[PDB]
């Protein structure tokens, strides 16, 4: 059994657990051995993970960068060891990558901003909780969101990173609420931060604020159905992991693949 390795940015996020299960289920199906390594949002740890795999008989490296610019060293190391690299969910700015599989994050941010304008109205006062700064996902969602801003003349009271983390998303929202109690809507770049923000508005008695997340995880989807979360942009993590293993199979077979494989997004609301 050829071994395929999956280096995921973190496992302390439901989105990445689903991504891992999708890859795992497809690996079982195609008869591969899947090794899963966790970088814990640490580029130094990612590098150590990749260096350890290049001598384990790893045939293909599926990688979710902790940082789109910093991952280039790990990619170049996989290149040196003649191990083809496929990026999942986030890009590698440089380094030789056979294929990239991800959602259209620029579209995702605009759609998020457009839904806010539809509910909170044009010229609405918003706060944006951003993801991990150096990743392509956060960067692109912000750009897409900046398009809805200009178009809907939104007044952005504040925009700040909460690192795709639920607890950080809670503390950052907590701190911003004290300074900006007039907030009407919040765009949270993932469901974890969106759920943290919700808890902050809860602790503050500020139930009037409209929160839009991203991912459509089990928790994110439930909060929308319970009426707490206004909407989330559903991604298909399991299919990104599966498509990644599927593509790793073709490369090993000698079949050429596309340099990019998009995955569908879907606005999620109650009913
Ligand atoms: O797309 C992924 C998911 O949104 C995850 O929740 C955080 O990292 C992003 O890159």
């Amino acid at each position: 059994k050829d071994t395929i390795a999956l280096v995921v940015s973190t496992l302390n996020n439901p989105f990445f657990v689903s991504l891992k299960d999708g890859a795992q289920k497809e690996a079982d199906k195609l008869g591969y051995n899947l090794v899963v390594l966790d970088s814990q949002n640490n580029p130094a740890k990612e590098l150590a993970n990749v260096q350890d795999l290049t001598v384990r008989g790893t045939k293909i490296l599926l990688i979710n960068p902790t940082d789109s610019d910093a991952v280039d060293n790990a990619v170049k190391m996989a290149n040196q060891a003649n191990i083809p690299v496929i990026t999942l969910d986030r890009q590698a700015t440089k380094g030789e990558v056979v294929s990239h599989i991800a959602s259209d994050n620029v579209l995702g941010g605009k759609i998020a901003g457009d839904y806010i304008a539809k509910k909170a109205g044009e010229g609405a006062k918003v706060i944006e909780l951003q993801g991990i700064a150096g990743t392509s996902a956060a960067r692109e969602r912000g750009e897409g969101f900046q398009q809805a801003v200009a178009a809907h003349k939104f007044n952005v009271l504040a925009s700040q990173p909460a690192d795709f983390d639920r607890i950080k998303g809670l503390n950052v929202m907590q701190n911003l609420l004290t300074a900006h109690p007039d907030v009407q809507a919040v765009f949270a770049q993932n469901d974890e931060m969106a759920l943290g923000a919700l808890r902050a508005l809860q602790t503050a008695g500020k139930s009037d604020v409209m929160v839009v997340g991203f991912d459509g995880t089990p928790d994110g989807e439930k909060a929308v159905n319970d009426g707490k979360l206004a909407a989330t942009i559903a991604q298909l993590p399991d299919q990104i992991g599966a498509k990644g293993v599927e593509t790793a199979d073709k490369v090993l077979k000698g079949e050429k693949v596309q340099a990019k494989y998009p995955v569908d997004l879907k606005l999620v609301v109650k009913q």
